């Protein structure tokens, strides 16, 4: 997993 | 967005 633009489970906008 | 499963910019763990 990690940080940036993409898809899965976590915190994003 | 927020916390869950889907697509965008943030952290995915």
């Amino acid at each position: 997993x990690x940080v940036x633009x993409x898809x899965x489970v976590x915190x994003f906008d």
